[PDB]
Order: structure tokens, then C-alpha cells, then sequence
């Protein structure tokens, strides 16, 4: 049983190839978007079915009940890079096929909806065992003890070295989910574009490249259809302001994006961000990778909505 191609009703067959792809509100099909993907993506004999199934399972098993950071996320940041490598087939290895989209729906493993400078105010255990980029070390640490439960190892066969390598690209792709190494990360992208220094054959490069790729997808709610977008913004700041809830009874007034009574600060907000973060982050991926161009087109298509937000033409 190898002939088993996962199919998906036709509007989602069509639909699941274009970067804005909402993948729904049927969780129960979402690890079937998932293999669909791999299989597309990988190949259909990528991973061992029986043992790629109960890895999505433990993996789903470990994502938290919380408004944003949850198992729909995952899955939502493993189809836009599952776009991303359908538009640009030639230029990632086999080996980087595989590791991505695992990379992908194992980002944000066990995430309890608190920021890292949550977890250091608060004094979290965690951020004694991870300095910098606190959850993000721990979504890979638990990434790595999933593979490691019985039938979970879906790189069984891989050698020694493609073992290493993919586990190498899975923690590399992870720790770069960390916003605060998305700046850097960026800026020596656009100044090795620009000075035609980029190259892609230089490993170091390409590490940049997959760093920017992980911000792209997990930002990847802002390029979606407008609804899609502004209904998930409410669950990000869900979130936001728990967590300021959670400042406030430390005895620290949270900055404003995460405080409650700040709501009507929300839309300017999202302009600094669209601004600072997003349209420089889908403009330098649109430099590398030409073929993500509709990525940057919905960004600015949502700044625009934002806009009018501001401007009360709603
Ligand atoms: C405002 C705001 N909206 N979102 C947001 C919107 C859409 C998606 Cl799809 C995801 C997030 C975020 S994430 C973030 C942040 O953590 N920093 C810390 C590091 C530097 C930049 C600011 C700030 C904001
Ligand atoms: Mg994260
Ligand atoms: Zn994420």
C-alpha cells in the first residue's frame, strides 16, 4: 500500500496552491492538508505513512489550547512554506524539503501564548535553560524528544550525515522564528542582494534565506484575504493582552500592544508593524525568491485595509 495518494476535494486541491489558502475551521482535516502537502512537496515516499501520521498526531498532541499559538498556526505556517516551495521546485535540496515543512508544523511546539520577555520577567525555569530565543529552544528540544518516541522517527532512513543535516536545518529553521533575530537577519540579506555578494551555494547563505522563508510563513496570517486577517488579528491580541494581564500582576504596565485598555490603538499598531516588520520582510523575500511576489502583494493589499480601518471607512 504505497499507490495511497492523499486527494482533497477539488476547491481545496485548487486553492491549497495559492499563498493566501485559508486551511479552515475542520481541524480534523488539517493532517490530511499536511501529508497532502509532504507528498506533493517531498514525495509520496518521503516519510513512512503509518510513522509520519503518528508523529502529526504527538505533534498536534503538543500543541496547547491557546488563541493563536496552536496546532491550526502550525499547520497554517506549513502551507505557506509548502507555497513557497511549490513556486520554486529547482532551488532547495531534498533534503531541505523534508526538514522545512516538519520545521514548519514543529515551530512553535508546547507554546503556552507568552513572549520570551514573558518567561524572563516572570523568572520561567525555561529561561535559566535558554538565555536567548527561550521558547524557541524549547519548541526544537521538544521537536527532538517527538522524533524520539517509539515509530516517531519518520528520518529512520537517513544516513548518520542526512540525519544531522536535516536535524541541523530543523534547528536553524526554529531558532529563527525568534522576531528578534529577523532584523539582523534581514538587513544583511538586502546588503548582500544589493552588493550582488548572495550566494547560494554558500551554506551560510542559504541559512540566511531559510531564516527569512520562517519569518515569511509564520507571519503568514497578514497575506491572507482580508477577513481571514483581521479575524485572526483578534486572536493574536487574545494573547497580547493576556499576557499584559499577566505584567500588570507582576507589577509592570505591559507596553501598550498588550494592554486591554489600549484597544483603540490596535489599528496604528498594525500599521507600525506592517511597516517595520512585514512589507520589509516579503519586499527582501520578493529580491531572493521572485515567484513569492503574491506574498508581498497581500501584505500591502492588508496595510491598505488597515489604513482605511484608521480613516473609519471601517
Ligand atoms: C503589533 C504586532 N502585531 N503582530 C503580529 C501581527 C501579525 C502576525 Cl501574522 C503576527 C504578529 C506582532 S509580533 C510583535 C513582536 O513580537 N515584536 C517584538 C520584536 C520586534 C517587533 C515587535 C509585534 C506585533
Ligand atoms: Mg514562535
Ligand atoms: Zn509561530
Amino acid at each position: 500500500q504505497g499507490l495511497m495518494q492523499f486527494t482533497l476535494p477539488v476547491r481545496l486541491c485548487k486553492e491549497i496552491e495559492l499563498f493566501h489558502f485559508d486551511i479552515g475551521p475542520f481541524e480534523n482535516m488539517w493532517p490530511g492538508i499536511f501529508v497532502y502537502m509532504v507528498h506533493r512537496s517531498c514525495g509520496t515516499s518521503c516519510f513512512e505513512l503509518e510513522k509520519l501520521c503518528r508523529f502529526i498526531m504527538s505533534v498536534k498532541k503538543n500543541y496547547r489550547r491557546v488563541p493563536y499559538h496552536n496546532w491550526k498556526h502550525a499547520v497554517t505556517v506549513a502551507h505557506c512554506m509548502y507555497a513557497i516551495l511549490q513556486n520554486n521546485h529547482t532551488l532547495f535540496t531534498d533534503l531541505e524539503r523534508k526538514g522545512l515543512l516538519i520545521a514548519c508544523l514543529c515551530h512553535d511546539l508546547d507554546h503556552r501564548g507568552f513572549s520570551n520577555s514573558y518567561l524572563q520577567k516572570f523568572d520561567h525555569p525555561l529561561a535559566a535553560l535558554y538565555s536567548t530565543s527561550t521558547m524557541e529552544q524549547h519548541h526544537f528540544s521538544q521537536t527532538v524528544s517527538i522524533l524520539q518516541l517509539e515509530g516517531h522517527n519518520i528520518f529512520s532512513t537517513l544516513s548518520s550525515s542526512e540525519y544531522e543535516q536535516v536535524l541541523e536545518i530543523i534547528r536553524k529553521a526554529i531558532i529563527a522564528t525568534d522576531l528578534a533575530l529577523y532584523f539582523g537577519n534581514r538587513k544583511q540579506l538586502e546588503e548582500m542582494y544589493q552588493t550582488g555578494s548572495l550566494n547560494l551555494n554558500n551554506q551560510s547563505h542559504r541559512d540566511r534565506v531559510i531564516g527569512l522563508m520562517m519569518t515569511a510563513c509564520d507571519l503568514c496570517s497578514v497575506t491572507k484575504l482580508w477577513p481571514v486577517t483581521k479575524l485572526t488579528a483578534n486572536d493574536i491580541y487574545a494573547e497580547f493582552w493576556a499576557e499584559g494581564d499577566e505584567m500588570k500582576k507582576l507589577g509592570i504596565q505591559p507596553i501598550p500592544m498588550m494592554d486591554r485598555d489600549k484597544k483603540d490603538e490596535v489599528p496604528q499598531g498594525q500599521l507600525g508593524f506592517y511597516n517595520a516588520v512585514a512589507i520589509p520582510c516579503y519586499t527582501t523575500l520578493t529580491q531572493i525568491l521572485p515567484p513569492t511576489e503574491p506574498l508581498l502583494k497581500a501584505c500591502r493589499d492588508n496595510l491598505s485595509q488597515w489604513e482605511k480601518v484608521i480613516r473609519g471607512e471601517e
